[PDB]
């Protein structure tokens, strides 16, 4: 059926008392959303597929079985094996959407991938699943234009690295930055790409700390002023999302700190669905509060299926973005007005609420 796809595999589970992916899968079952989707069969990525992004030595070290107590080193060996499986699960879903076998999809996968660099694992990431999917779309299907949006609260340093000189992949990261003082320390607004890729790396970097925390109004405004204008101009053929949910309320000060609602991610998904004819796949990255990530996963899948979304509260729709967010947005727009026509014509309305922007448009 031409509908929303899912990928999940119990071989990614730590114990071989529900973790993140098992809790997300259960929510999708209980809500009936799983029943409306096509769950596909995953597989291991090949060593060759992993090597579109990573070095041979890196792939051989972490991608090969050496031949489980979760408190022993063999937990990490298993996590690296789980990563190899996660990459193949994401690749399979991405290809089924990109070929039109399925409409769109959500990959319920772990570990996350977006921090893993060419020959360096880090931040719980061994292999960059989303980047590998994107490399294979280019190499195997000659996809002309790919948008990667990364809305995990931490900068996707691996994904930025993988495509930094490539103008055929637009990488857009929304993340807490605070002038270099938040993990992993990369993703300054000034980082715009290199070579022919100049202008095709967009760091929507929030600065100013938690005075106050960023919330729905701030992210909605960032989508309005930076993400959607730039993404629309680019006009991608396929959209991939590194969908971390650690920006949702309930994630404390270093491993989070923002107070987005799960409902807001549904709306952010629906916005991205207006691009690439609806050819969009989300892949789980970070987030750890089980209620928050299950709520968020539910909102996103519901949106992908075309279900009517729970309205955002009137308060959120009427809220002007906080001063630090406005400053952050305006710095990014200023930098990227050099490369994008949608940022050259105008004056900033980043300080308007959604309703005000709508009224005044
Ligand atoms: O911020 C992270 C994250 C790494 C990866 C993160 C992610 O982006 O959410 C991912 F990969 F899961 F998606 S978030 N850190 C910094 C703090 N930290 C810690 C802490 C240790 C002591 C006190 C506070 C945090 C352990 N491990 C980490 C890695
Ligand atoms: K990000
Ligand atoms: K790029
Ligand atoms: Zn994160």
């Amino acid at each position: 059926r031409f509908t929303t796809g899912l990928v999940y595999d119990t071989l990614m589970l730590k114990h071989q008392h529900a973790g993140r992916i098992q809790s997300i899968w259960s929510r999708l079952q209980e809500t009936g959303l799983r029943g409306k989707c096509e769950a596909i069969r995953g597989r291991k990525a090949t060593l060759e597929e992993l090597q579109t992004v990573h070095s041979e030595a890196h792939t051989l070290l972490y991608g090969t079985n050496p031949l489980v107590d979760s408190d022993t080193i063999w937990n990490e060996v298993h996590s690296a094996g789980a990563a190899r499986l996660a990459v193949g699960c994401v690749v399979e879903l991405v290809f089924k959407v990109a070929t039109g076998e399925l409409k769109n999809g959500f990959a319920v996968v772990r570990p996350p991938g977006h921090h893993a660099e060419e020959s360096t694992p880090m931040g719980f990431c061994y292999f960059n699943s989303v980047a590998v999917a994107a490399k294979l779309l280019q190499q195997r299907l000659s996809v002309s234009k790919i948008l990667i949006v990364d809305w995990d609260v931490h900068h996707g340093n691996g994904t930025q690295q993988a495509f930094y000189s490539d103008p055929s992949v637009l990488y857009m990261s929304l993340h807490r930055y605070d002038d270099g003082n938040f993990f992993p320390g990369s993703g300054a607004p000034d980082e715009v790409g290199t070579g022919p890729g100049v202008g095709f790396n967009v760091n929507m970097a929030f600065t100013g700390g938690l005075d106050p925390p960023m919330g729905d109004a701030e992210y909605l405004a960032a989508f309005r002023t930076v993400v959607m204008p730039i993404a629309s101009e680019f006009a991608p053929d396929v959209v991939l999302v590194s969908s971390g949910f650690d920006a949702v309320e309930g994630h404390p000060t270093p491993l989070g700190g923002y107070n987005l609602s799960a409902r807001c991610f549904g709306y952010l998904t629906k916005q991205l669905m207006g691009l690439a004819g609806g050819r969009i796949v989300l892949a789980l990255e970070g987030g750890h509060d089980l209620t928050a990530i299950c709520d968020a996963s539910e909102a996103c899948v519901s949106a992908l299926l075309g279900n009517e979304l729970d309205p955002l509260p009137e308060k959120v729709l009427q809220q002007r973005p906080n001063a630090n967010a406005v400053r952050s947005m305006e710095k990014v727009m200023e930098i990227h007005s050099k490369y994008w026509r949608c940022l050259q014509r105008t004056t900033s309305t980043a300080g308007r609420s959604l309703i005000e922007a709508q009224t005044c448009e």
